[PDB]
């Protein structure tokens, strides 16, 4: 009905705390990152190309193209606030 959209995005290496954004992670069962969902976004800590490519409550389906269901909890947190590595978003927006 709504349209379902999804955008793979790449965002550059910067410094310590400044990915720009922080996740809720819910996991269902095991230590597994069931879904993966946008909880706050410092749009200024976001390189201008990426600032309007992520928002709260959007989910990220998967993470340096590894689907976010087969990463440990600490895995998704760790690829996130590793913030001297590039990291690739595959980002499913909200509607």
């Amino acid at each position: 009905q709504l349209p379902y959209s999804v955008t793979l995005i790449s965002m550059p290496a910067t410094t310590e705390g400044r990915r720009g954004f922080s996740v809720s992670v819910e996991s269902a069962s095991s230590n597994y990152a069931t879904t993966v969902q946008v909880k706050e976004v410092n749009r200024m800590h976001i390189s201008p190309n990426n600032r309007n490519a992520i928002h709260p409550g959007d989910r990220i389906l998967e993470i340096n193209g590894t689907p976010v269901r087969t990463l440990r909890v600490e895995e998704v947190e760790d690829a996130i606030s590793q913030t001297s590595q590039t990291l690739q978003l595959l980002i499913e927006h909200d509607p």
